[PDB]
C-alpha cells in the first residue's frame, strides 16, 4: 500500500504532465497521495494563471465577514459577524493597518505559534465564497474555471441526468482568518490556488481517522454535538495541534504559498489560517473514486449548515433515504 504513513505529499509535474487534470489526480493517488487527506502541486516553471493581478482592487467583496471567536486558545469555536461591502482596494488596506497586519516573526514557525496563542484575542475579517474566478481565459491547464463538473461526473459515472452548476469562489485574506476543521459538501475533493500575497497554513487528518477527529469534537463542543449530529458541517469549530497531539489525533501541516495549488480529498478534515492579506481560488470536483464518499457522507439536517442549490440533486440521488430530512433542514 503506497504512502503508509499518510504523509502530504508535494508534486512537481512537467509541462506535459499539466495537460490532462483527471490523469494527474489518478497519478497522484496511485502513488498513495490521497491517504493524507491533501497534496500539494507545484505548476511547471512555464506555467501562469494570468498575466498580472494589476487591476484586482475593483473586485467587490459584498459581505466581508469578522471572524469572532469564543473559548480557550486552543478550543474555540468562531462566528462570523457582516460587515459592511468594500472592494478589495480597501480590504488590502484594511489588512495592512497597523490594527490588522501581520506581526514581526523570525519564520513560519514563530508565527504559527503566534497564531495559536493569539488568535482568541482578535477578530480578523475575511472576504469568503465570493463566485468568481481570476485564471486567465487563455490559460488551458488547470483553469479552475474550466474543470468538468461533478454533474457531468455524475452524469457519466451512473447514467443519471440532472440540474445545477459547478463555480469557482475567491477568498480574500488577512491575517489571522481562519477556515475552520471541515470536510467538502458532500465529501467532494476540492482545489485551491493561491493566486497572490501571504501564505496559507494547512492541518489535515488523514481520511481513513476523520472518525477519530469527529469523536473528539463531540467531547470538545458537547452541546453543539447535542444539536446536531453533523456540527462540523456548521464550518465553526476550532481544536489546536497541541490539542490534537494531546488527544492522540493524527495530523499533518504544511504551508501553501503564492502559485501553488492544493488538493483536498474525499473526507480529509482540513482547517487552517492565513498569514496575511492575499487572495486564493477555490472549487470542488469528483473523480469516479468520490461517488462511494458521496453515498456515505454525513449530512447537517438542523438547518444551521445551509447549503448551494446543487447540493439538493446529490442528496436526491446518492441519498434518497436521507433526502426528505435533509431538504427539512434546507427549508
Ligand atoms: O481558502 C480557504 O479559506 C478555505 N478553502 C478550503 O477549505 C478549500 O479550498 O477546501
Ligand atoms: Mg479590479
Ligand atoms: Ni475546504
Ligand atoms: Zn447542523
Amino acid at each position: 500500500a503506497q504512502n503508509p504513513n499518510c504523509n502530504i505529499m508535494i508534486f512537481h509535474p512537467t509541462k506535459e504532465e499539466f495537460n490532462d487534470f483527471d490523469k494527474y489526480i489518478a497519478y497522484m493517488e496511485s502513488q498513495g497521495a490521497h491517504r493524507a487527506g491533501l497534496a500539494k502541486i507545484i505548476p511547471p516553471k512555464e506555467w501562469k494563471a494570468r498575466e498580472t493581478y494589476d487591476n484586482i482592487s475593483e473586485i467587490l467583496i459584498a459581505t466581508p465577514l469578522q471572524q469572532v471567536a469564543s473559548g480557550r486558545a486552543g478550543v474555540f469555536t468562531q462566528y462570523h459577524k457582516k460587515k459592511k461591502a468594500m472592494t478589495v482596494g480597501e480590504y488590502r488596506h484594511l489588512a495592512n493597518s497597523k490594527k490588522y497586519q501581520t506581526p514581526p516573526h523570525q519564520n513560519f514557525e514563530d508565527l504559527e505559534r503566534k497564531y495559536w496563542k493569539n488568535r482568541i484575542y482578535n477578530s480578523p475579517i475575511y472576504g469568503a465564497d465570493i463566485s468568481g474566478s481570476l485564471f486567465d481565459e487563455n490559460t488551458k491547464q488547470w483553469n479552475l474555471g474550466h474543470l468538468g463538473t461533478i454533474q457531468d461526473l455524475l452524469e457519466k459515472e451512473c447514467g443519471v441526468v440532472i440540474e445545477g452548476v459547478n463555480t469557482p469562489y475567491l477568498y480574500f485574506g488577512m491575517w489571522k482568518t481562519t477556515f475552520a476543521w471541515h470536510t467538502e459538501d458532500m465529501d467532494l475533493y476540492s482545489i485551491n490556488y493561491l493566486h497572490l500575497g501571504e501564505p496559507k497554513t494547512w492541518y489535515v487528518v488523514p481520511p481513513e481517522h476523520g472518525q477519530r477527529l469527529e469523536r473528539l469534537a463531540r467531547e470538545l463542543f458537547p452541546g453543539s454535538s447535542r444539536g446536531c449530529g453533523a456540527f462540523l458541517r456548521h464550518k465553526v469549530a476550532l481544536i489546536s495541534p497541541t490539542v490534537l497531539k494531546e488527544n492522540g489525533i493524527p495530523f499533518n501541516r504544511i504551508t501553501q504559498e503564492a502559485g501553488e495549488f492544493m488538493v483536498t480529498f474525499p473526507y480529509g478534515y482540513h482547517a487552517g489560517f492565513n498569514h496575511g492579506f492575499n487572495c486564493a481560488e477555490a472549487i470542488n470536483f469528483a473523480t469516479p473514486r468520490w461517488i462511494d464518499y458521496g453515498k456515505m457522507a454525513s449530512q447537517c439536517s438542523c438547518g444551521e449548515a445551509r447549503v448551494t442549490f446543487s447540493m439538493d440533486a446529490f442528496v436526491r440521488i446518492l441519498q434518497p433515504e436521507r433526502y426528505d430530512l435533509w431538504k427539512r433542514g434546507q427549508d
